[PDB]
């Protein structure tokens, strides 16, 4: 089914939505086992690792990327001809962290000028519909019920912020992450296996430092309009203007 | 770089004519190069299209990267820049270009949408952010409507209401470029002029009735995460389909 | 009530000419009542039951409702008479600047407008009811800067000696009206009139409407020291340096 | 004045708690003055409004014009400023304040989903909020049972209406009592100022404890806004001034 009125209200106002129990106990086990099989095929990765391009690596994840349980809520917040921009898995262990990234008005130095909009996450609303160009559906494969489990955390209302947060911090001499220091509007989200966290990538977000033992697991699928390119990092515009990909604005990794 | 006045004009009108950007010798050399390149039939009568001019010619590969085009474009896109298309158009007697673009035109998916995020533009802290702009380099004089003059609906780049759906539903058969419309206006240009265009603007050209060849080369720019321009009919079943699905355009019903 | 096309036009241009709203009979009544008040005619409603009825006429109210879409009140009602060599320099504009004495601002919330779910929300609109034909520039035609009602950069601060109304501007356009036409106007629009050089009286009545929480129009020079000041501090206008 | 982080926070959450604005002495005199107004009638303190504090008391007339209120207010309104509202509030046991405000709540005139008295924007480094309120707390509120200020997250920039669907479906209980996933509580110390974008959908929890809870509220807006006055609808002759609220919980709870 489609997103209810209350769910749209929440995604609009908070920049994300947890849809509980989307995938059952059995499907979740099947997703975990498929990641274990990928470890067997190509051994020798670090224990904290990324699983790039899952739909190509596994027909199980190719189906999950097109599963209507993801696509229907995704269509409801994107409302454009839809394209799969990326699909990857994340395995994390003790002492891993993910610093804050995203945020609506963070700065980027554009050679001869500095800009405070990123049109890959700049979203709007029109005649009863959200239009968010880059959203992500995070399918959790393990329970994350405490901050020391490495819980997803986010800065309240940062998906619609008009002021930059991180440039001031970098030029101030800061060298620690807000996910460690704390911030008056930084909040945690707890989830179960099989939950989907539907995310406006405009939202400034990250995770806490994982302190507990055990493998923290998810699969992430990014979607946007058919005219966006598949996700690829790009350090800068290239001189012949044929460079393609995504140039991040200020993120905590730049100075933490 | 664009002046304050020029920025104001582009923001308020959706476009800017920059007069005499290229000299008469540079124009002639662009014209000469167009005389020997291959064209395709684009589907409009009495129109030839030069597809992918930067690929087919070193002359236009450089023009596409010429700072006389890039500096104004950068000032209205203000994102890491990518070249999305470069093409030429040649037109004779009795050719026409019906209205396309427009900020709030509808697209049916099941659901009906009235935003096209490929042309949805904004403003923030002293800068314009338009994701799809075109630099139109005119290689011929267009001084009267009967020359097939560029025309546009005023303020259509920031319109909040759809214009063309109602027209198709009420049985309209003819294009506003022929009919007329109280806010449809003409732009006249000289050879060597650049027209910098916000693609959210609803625009086209009058029907050309004069002899001679109407000539221009168009270069489209957008952010680095935009795909190179290619029409797409609809999203594909495996969601791997790449391209631009247009909204209502007069060609759908005129 | 406005048609869909009419709303598109009001949205995209910042104004709308509705032709022949009032018949020649009613226009003559309005002209006579203005002769009797003998330049600007303040508070026409409180001075005349004719204009008090006009301010509430539904040929004015219904299009006004379609662009304010808030609980309404009448904020001002005045008449204007002009002869030759009279001129109205440019005022209005979405992003014109104002100094508050410790900072400079580029928004005027009295005219800052928006759109939501099929409806326009313009906090200040004027219905200008014309009582004389204005068919050429030298008649003192209404003129406006295209798209200025949605402008994001200021225009008049940078150039601040002559008025754009005289020298010209690439997007300054003219509007022609017949007697009995209504010019419905978004006050965010930067506008004025050409210099009148012709003979004969130029006559109109203007009614401004806004939300019930807006105060009646009076020009305030600045915020008072006790924060009890009531009224409208205008932003950069041409007559500040012309 | 407001720091950059403070401006960021006001923008993103619709409010800002500025701690320790007023000292213990000042708070006592404010409290003292509200009790002086209580003395007009015999009997115990009752949940009530104290209208027009600036006119009622020289102390509160000065409070309304104090720079510790105006400087932050100015940083979020950025217009020629006008005092729109000045009142005191006493809350006792069993008192409650249901959700009101909200950026896209509906109003039947046709049905409209914008209230231009709270419709705020941003332009070239500055916030523009037409109606903001400085709440000066005269009591500690450190738990929900004390009747803590509560707000629906991000509701100052909501594009969807929340309350119309609840009313039309027969709901008769306030979110404040039932809870809501994005309804959160704000705790304050005596002397704290809560600076508030009135676009925010907010209220307080039901106060379940004894003791009394006091505050003084000052509302500000541009000079072309009228002083606050409830309006039910537009008057017959379009001459009436006032504020017509959109859907609030009081309408149906
Ligand atoms: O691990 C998470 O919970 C979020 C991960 C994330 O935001 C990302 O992969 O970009
Ligand atoms: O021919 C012109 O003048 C404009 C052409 C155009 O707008 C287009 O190629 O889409
Ligand atoms: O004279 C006109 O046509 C318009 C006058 C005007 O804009 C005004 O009265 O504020
Ligand atoms: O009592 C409170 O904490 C809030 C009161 C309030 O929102 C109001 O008076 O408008
Ligand atoms: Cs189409
Ligand atoms: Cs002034
Ligand atoms: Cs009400
Ligand atoms: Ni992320
Ligand atoms: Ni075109
Ligand atoms: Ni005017
Ligand atoms: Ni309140």
């Amino acid at each position: 089914p489609a997103l209810t009125r209350e769910q749209l209200y929440i995604f609009d106002t908070t920049g994300f939505l947890v849809i509980p129990g989307v995938f059952g106990s059995g499907e979740v086990e099947s997703f975990r086992s498929e990641l274990e099989r990928l470890d067997t095929v190509d051994p020798g990765f670090p224990r904290t690792r990324r699983y790039p391009d899952l739909p190509a690596a596994s027909p199980v994840f190719a189906r999950l990327a097109l599963d209507d349980r993801l696509l229907a809520p995704v269509r409801d917040v994107v409302n454009q001809p839809l394209r799969l921009l990326e699909g990857y898995g994340l395995r994390r262990t003790k002492d891993s962290v993910l610093y804050l990234h995203g945020g609506n008005s963070e700065l980027l130095d554009l050679g001869d000028r500095q800009v405070g909009r990123d049109l890959s996450i700049t979203h709007t609303y029109h005649d009863g519909k959200l239009y968010c160009p880059y959203v992500k559906a995070l399918v959790y494969l393990s329970d994350i019920q405490s901050p020391e489990d490495g819980s997803f955390c986010y800065v309240q209302g940062s998906h619609k912020a008009n002021f930059p947060l991180l440039r001031e911090r970098a030029e101030r001499g800061e060298n620690t992450s807000l996910v460690d220091s704390g911030f008056p509007t930084l909040s945690d989200v707890f989830v179960r296996s099989g939950d989907v966290l539907l995310l406006n990538e405009a939202l400034m977000h990250g995770t806490r430092r994982k302190l507990t033992e055990g493998d923290r697991l998810l699969t992430a699928f990014g979607y946007g309009p058919t005219f966006f390119t598949e996700w690829r990092e790009l350090d800068a515009e290239t001189a012949d203007l044929r460079g393609a990909g995504y140039v991040d604005h200020d993120v905590e990794e730049d100075f933490v």
